[PDB]
């Protein structure tokens, strides 16, 4: 129980949004799974796993996309880029996401009905806003677990929201039900060159209590 | 790294319950708090605040807002996780350092501070609260994890009537109210197993 505050300061500590990136550190679909693995273990409203990543190792595209990503070079520089999409439709899957509760008999047909209505009736009720509202908040959850993931494995990140939407869905054919939440480059990046962290506001300026 | 992260990350549970004899203070909360202040946030704006509630008579009060879910009054704390709509306005407050450290000169911050302004203002309204909900729900996962790390559980929720969070609190238009977070010790014998995860190959596509 002992020692985990002081590691995940080290962790927090040492994390910075990449300004650059370094060639020759090639990422392979084996490094990014170890990532997602942790990545799913997530929160999310409802169980609903809102959050879709395309993740981009093909250098080609990636050039492609400097455009998309106003003109910024680390997209081209990166070992990889993430698009980060929040499915906006999410709580259609809550009938399947729920049915395995049914088959264990933990729940029974009726309370499985229930609770797919319970969730299903709660998205639509609030209406499209907030639908696309959970697609961002359930994406960003996910995509600051997949930033901390990547630097407990010993990679440099920046998240990312310069850039064209509606650009980055047409050159990866991305279906109109997934907002494009943010973008995400990793790679290595030379630390000898950082800038120091920016100014942060302290802590009684951003939390009241009452 | 990887190994203690790791375990911290399948540790994490969503708490259904919360433990009473388990008070939180303020030098608890500010640690976890000193850990979220380092979260990324867009252009350094740092758009989220956090009201952090104490008193049980106030969280009588949300729990009525949050279908009389027992865990807001059971919890230590009940946070409430907000996203500056305007937070692009404390650009120039926020990069002044830059220049008076003489890091830029005196047009380079001004270009910067106007970069900022105008990628919020040109996109406008809808986008800025894009922009809140998406930095503050960063912000609250750093938070969530920080607990975690500090040994305590958390419970993320958005099962609450949002204006009435605000009246209750005394929170200007210019807030979105992004999340609910209830923090506590859960009784871990009380624990459900970890609700079905799709596997990474439904949920990541390699290009
Ligand atoms: C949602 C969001 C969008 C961002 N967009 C960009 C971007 O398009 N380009 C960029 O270079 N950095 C981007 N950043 C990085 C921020 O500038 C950075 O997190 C901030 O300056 C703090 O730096 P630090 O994270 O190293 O402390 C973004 C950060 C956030 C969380
Ligand atoms: C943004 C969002 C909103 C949530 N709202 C509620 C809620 O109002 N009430 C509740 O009991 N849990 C809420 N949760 C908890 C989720 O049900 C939980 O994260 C999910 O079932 C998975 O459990 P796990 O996180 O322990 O693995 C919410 C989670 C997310 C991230
Ligand atoms: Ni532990």
């Amino acid at each position: 129980h002992h020692h985990h505050m002081a590691e995940f300061t080290h962790l927090v500590n040492e994390r910075r949004s990449a300004s650059n990136f370094l060639s020759g550190h090639p990422i392979t679909k084996e490094d990014l799974n170890e990532m997602f693995e942790l990545v799913a273990l997530a929160p999310s409203a409802f169980n609903l796993q809102h959050t879709k990543y395309v993740t981009v190792l093909d250098q080609d595209v990636k050039e492609k996309l400097k455009q998309a990503a106003n003109g910024q070079y680390k997209v081209v520089s990166s070992s990889a880029v993430l698009l980060v999409l929040g499915d906006k439709q999410a709580y259609q899957q809550a009938a399947d996401i729920y049915e395995g509760l049914k088959v264990l008999g933990i729940l029974n047909k009726q309370e499985y009905d229930h609770m797919v209505q319970d969730t299903v009736s709660f998205y639509e009720n609030r209406g499209e806003q907030f639908k696309r509202d959970e697609a961002i908040r359930n994406a960003s959850l996910s995509a600051m677990m997949f930033m901390l993931s990547a630097a407990a494995a010993g990679w440099d990140t920046c998240p990312m929201i310069g850039f064209d939407a509606e650009a980055v869905k047409r050159i990866l054919n991305i279906d109109d039900q997934f907002e494009v939440v943010m973008m995400i480059t990793i790679g290595k990046e030379k630390t000898e060159s950082r800038r120091p962290r920016g100014y942060r506001k302290p802590v009684n300026e951003f939390v009241e209590y009452m």
